[PDB]
């Protein structure tokens, strides 16, 4: 099997499509594995349409121009889900392999907005920076990096357990492109208060005039407020709230491949970013980091649309919200765990051990994620972001198909693992390294990217 | 079918099926496409693999520890194709969505280094700028535009069909972060004189200690070369060739959604791009996987002669039909040398003057056939030259080929009986241009 | 890839495969070919059903009796919906690969039955002729040449585009076999009015004696008539309409290779052409024949019924009706009829409009190819064959948003086409009075 | 269970799937059906091929171009094949449904090209009439009836197993059409003997000038005789052979819905019959009944001529015609049986009872059936026609598949028969029907359709 070079000859087919096959299989049940946010089940035909469109190249609008229309209508859905008060019927937006590059493209009109102010103004526009919570994920990095933009990052505390705007102002300044909060912290499955933060930043632009916009990263709940929360002002009835971003493949229930972005409306998407095309009546713009890309994800996001509606995403992420509750509920009735937040908005929470149980405890969570392994399940265990560095956390996401049994389940191996872990005589491995104050890896992923 | 809005309340899976199916299916046969580069059919086997992995999320690394791996093995792979010198096993490179991708991370890696240079001299690092030939795709301008970049270009001419050295070196400067030859120009097909553009580079740097490197942008051509021509100095054993970027979906032979970028070493990925667990370097996070298996997939099932059998047999084809259009009086070639499975032919001047139609029509008439083979003007100083575009893939056989240049024949008999001149013949005439209408991939 | 001679050996299966793989591909998207009448799609349990069906050989009645039985229920459900008046259970009528074989088993029966009544009679039966409406379809053609029977032609005309009555009977006479009226003209989409023809003949078969026949070449309406049309008098309720064909795999909603023709009773069907053994006649061209088109079939009045099959043609007839009007509101364009009885019409370019026009239809067609559509443009037959008109057949699956985007071609394609300084080389063919190769494939055959 | 009338209203598929489901399933176990001699088998990427192609119609030739260059070159293929000598590439042939159809236009060509000479000298061309052996299959009658052509029979005999020139000669007058000899007579399996045929018409054409010709119904040993029996003249090589039928759908190897007719040459088919246009570079004449038609059994043909080429059909022939050989020595051995023929020159034979042995057995070949049956075999027992009335013969069809351990397992089950039916205590009734010449109805499909 070749590491470094490629083989000389060929072999034949049937031998190497065992090869890879033997290299590609899961390490465990994917359907225990609650560290992922991505969607792994799709219906027989929805995996049919996709399948069959895994040779559609989606840039080639000669030959699939349709495929061209159909995305324009999946942008209009998701900015109408959001409220966009764009008059016209094809609204703005991109699609993205996922919402690292929606963010990016995102950051990147923030930042090309900021610039043409700052030089309308005749101020300085050489050193940049956005303001964002401490549990950013990872791609909000890449985008500090690779454009070289100073990220500014308010801390999470017990008593701030989400971006508090009062904190955010506070590290604003001419320089500031954005501040961006975050509808399902990867780290905590709560929402950054984007009402309140919409309401703080207009009395403090009125003051500055620095006309410093929002941008919401709603990877997660981009997809669940609009269903669950309707009367919730998180998205563009907000009047600085430029551009939302979203991943398709979390809560939007295709494979993975599929992130949006949409602007509140053509003017605050810079003309340097688009390239707009009138392919069979309808009003596409060009938007992106990619060219080529695999079409399959817009035929399973129409097909969502389409097969499910309004009322058929609602039941659907009802169904995961109420088990997640569930969970949440009965986690809190054990004696070693105290809930991060008494309240379950997106379906992912997060729990860890009441300081004065883990004073005297012999385990930590580290423990019970090595236990659950055991068993088969992925439930990571890690710290929290910044000021909260000392919190070992567990989290677990309900994704769709996972059942009530399955959760009754998981409660029960939970219970069976803290009744092994609480008869210890000695402490764990993990349990002596939080008294010696030395850090202990994550090990399993968790989708922070940290 | 919802235009505006999400339907309220669900249908039938059967209905939305059909609702779908009945906007994704190909305006014309696909198989008469010529104007596309990505590829269009795998075998069964690997078809099956990627149809399976289509719910494998590449990132999770607990759960697929293995397609970690598998992904640093294609690198390892690509990169000793590239002449790589680097001694560490696993080398440095980066998957990616396509070229585009591939190329930006080149990019912004050349961006990262030079800036590094500027300030540990003293120099200023705001105004940075890069050099490369008019034929540019798309791509380098949305970096150009995405991280405000100054972007110079060097036209051709038809004394320089290609990126020429010396009128390159022309617009660098102390601010200029690389240069980009390209191998398989999207609008002529040839390669840029990567080694002539080195040997200049290195007098050049000598004088000035700018230190301006080489980026190649190799989308077509870097699954080419290593097979067809081995011992043409274009890659990684060159000195200034730091990194360098190809699409897989192309002349790799993997469904669209792949790339690859490699750099000659750790060393010139700068740090602030990776990090180390096999290097996690790139612009997304969950991405499809079934592209990995893909690539691997043809790595052990072809081989180096496997490769080498594919690409021979698309060359063949494409300097046979660029054999048989230099014999027709019409026609004359950009090139008198086929080094890409594609060229570009245009009306000899003599027979212009007097013909009474254009490619433009030639184009309209093979379109009434099915054929799609795309008509446009070339890029700067060439602006005035409509060329025509064959690309032939893997599975356009001989006798493909010979039904095209059947057409072909068929269509010139009939533009010649033309009693009038066609509406592009007089819109030359006028200097009034000509909308490409067209996919050509250049994305312009 | 071999043209003449076979290669001496063998090749592998993958091989072979891909060879004969390269050679069958459309040249352009069926789902925008609109010259075709062919069904193209059927569900995948009917798609299923034949697929699995393909080795079974329809004529082993020993190895398959149930397919024999269940091809007399689909020719007792056919002649029902024909309103046969005949009182056995089992109604008289044949399988066939098309309409093609169905009409010249039609047609010999009628020269059967005529040439047993002239020998009774003592009159000649040496030159027998049949008269039908220049609008023919080429299975005439051929029924005329393979058996040596003149073809009598009835043209069209502005002020009659159909089969007109008097000017068909002005062409018989005591060696008529039968007067052939088409439901679904293939260049026209009208049918030819059967009852006004019925009301005709009884009259003239009374005054002569000849006891000339009608039979019904229903191609297209044959499966349009009894669910949108049921009063419409055609069929087997009038006296002279002895027997009437249809294509299964046009309307039927079939894939290739079915064709029915039923007789109004036993007593028609001559004793030289049916061997009986449920009762099963065995009539038609054929032995060996695939049988997977009878499964279809006989799914298709099981999955549809009258009111699926109804609905179905209602939604075909609907878009038909509403491409023609949105034709209609265009300044270049007329119809040729104001009523769309088919899912299929043609339009030509206005005298006044044409006369000062650069262009013609078949410029249009060369247009639409270009987005890859399959218009066909032709000339239409005899005293009308200076008018080149365009057709569009609406088949199953054709959609609303479909049409609209099919309009919006033809509205950019005209924009274009009027823009043009000088005349195309069709445009210049019609001054020079020189015809224009048909290209495109019609259907009609010629 | 719509019998009569069509259903008011409709039924969801699933239902409709099986209730078709139900009516088309074999009464009995096809592989054991000797009796056909269609092809139930193609491999599987042919059936592929030819279910995806259930939709081509073969007759829209802007659609599919090259499936009517493919056509042609299927015809070139055979005509070559039978050794046409026209000089031009593309050679006179026509696409069929089956042999039925094939003969047909073979005969009306030969009708027609009879009444274009009689008008042409003057002489009468009301009376027709054509010269076939009592060993027809249906299709001949079929097109007596329908063109109403005399049909002059010429009887098989005991000393004439076979067309005899010199009694089919007797029957020729200035009024016949051509005279049809068969490769592979449905009732028997031989060949009538072509070559003897022709050096008869030869020498009775010299002395008369009628210029009766030749048409080879050629439905089963069409594709037998090139690959096993090169050397035999029997074709295009014989100066009145003008044209030849073939069944593709039996030993063509294709499922059904296949024949070819070819003709020695252009001027041989007559002006009335075809039409000629040229695509591609190819004279495409278009010939026959039908118009629509499915397309997937050109591909079928032309996938087998590729995959096998000759040599790989010499060798399917080859072990069909030596188990058919081996099948015909064993029935020899046996004590109540006698060959209809010793030679084996197609994969088909018949035999029948010893006439000593039958005058006082108390069973007939029908009780063999029977007897088989019982074991699920279908081998047919017939009489044979004119003056052989009153010989019933069983039959054997060896097709492709039918292994040697099948035909062991078939002559271990008609050795345990005829074991069985010798200690009879009385006679069977059909026994009793031969003595008392009551006719017995044959029931079982043997192929001839008379
Ligand atoms: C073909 C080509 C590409 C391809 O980009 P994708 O993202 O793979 O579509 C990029 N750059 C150049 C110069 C090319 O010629
Ligand atoms: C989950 C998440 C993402 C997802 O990025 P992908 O490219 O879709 O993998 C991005 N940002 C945040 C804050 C997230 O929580
Ligand atoms: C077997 C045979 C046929 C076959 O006819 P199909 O239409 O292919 O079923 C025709 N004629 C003769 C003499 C045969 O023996
Ligand atoms: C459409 C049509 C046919 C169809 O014949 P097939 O054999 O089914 O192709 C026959 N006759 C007429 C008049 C038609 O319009």
């Amino acid at each position: 099997s070749p590491v470094e070079r490629i083989p000389d000859g060929p072999t034949t087919p049937e031998v190497a499509y065992q090869m890879v096959k033997d290299e590609t299989f899961a390490q465990t049940q994917p359907r225990l594995n609650l560290a992922t946010f991505v969607t792994t089940y799709m219906d027989d035909y929805a995996t049919k349409l996709m399948n069959e469109a895994i040779n559609i190249n989606y840039i080639d609008e000669t030959e699939y121009p349709r495929i061209a229309v159909m995305n324009g209508k999946c942008i209009n859905i998701v900015a109408n889900l959001w409220n966009s008060p764009e008059k016209d019927t094809w609204k703005t937006g991109a699609l993205a392999i996922g919402s690292s590059e929606a963010c990016m493209l995102g950051g990147v009109a923030a930042w090309l907005r900021w610039r043409k102010k700052r030089q309308a103004q005749g101020k300085p526009f050489d050193k940049p920076n956005f303001v964002i919570s401490t549990g950013f994920q990872v791609v909000w990095e890449k985008f500090a990096q690779l454009w070289q933009i100073e990220m500014r990052e308010v801390p999470l505390t017990l008593e701030k357990t989400t971006l508090d705007p009062e904190e955010a102002l506070k590290m604003c300044d001419e320089n500031t492109i954005c501040v961006v909060p975050i509808q399902g912290v990867t780290w905590t499955g709560l929402n950054d208060d984007v009402e309140a933060l919409d309401k703080a930043l207009d009395a403090y632009n009125a003051k500055t005039g620095y006309d410093i916009p929002i941008h919401v990263d709603a990877a997660s709940g981009g997809f669940i407020l609009p269903f669950l929360y309707p009367d919730t002002k998180w998205d563009f009835r907000l009047k600085w709230v430029l551009s939302i971003s979203v991943s398709g493949h979390k809560f939007g229930l295709v494979y993975p491949g599929l992130g949006w972005v949409c602007w509140k409306g053509k003017e605050y998407l810079p003309e340097e970013m688009s390239f707009s095309v009138n392919f069979l009546g309808a009003n596409i713009t060009q938007v992106g980091l990619n060219f080529s890309r695999p079409a399959a994800q817009i035929l399973g996001q129409y097909y969502q649309f389409i097969r499910l509606g309004f009322q058929g995403y609602k039941e659907v992420q009802y169904n995961s919200l109420q088990i997640a509750k569930y969970i949440h509920g009965e986690i809190a009735k054990m004696a070693p765990f105290v809930n991060y937040s008494e309240n379950v908005v997106n379906p992912l929470f997060i729990w860890y051990l009441k300081p004065e149980y883990a004073k005297s405890a012999k385990w930590t969570l580290y423990d019970l994620q090595d236990k659950l392994s055991q068993h088969g399940w992925m439930v990571p265990a890690y710290t929290l972001p910044s000021k909260l560095e000392d919190y070992v956390v567990m989290r677990v996401v309900v994704r769709q198909g996972f059942s009530r049994d399955m959760a009754d389940m998981l409660l029960g191996d939970i219970k069976n693992a803290i009744a092994e872990l609480e008869k210890l005589d000695f402490p764990t491995p993990t349990r002596m390294a939080q008294e010696k104050n030395l850090p202990v890896e994550a090990k399993m992923f968790n989708h922070g990217g940290r």
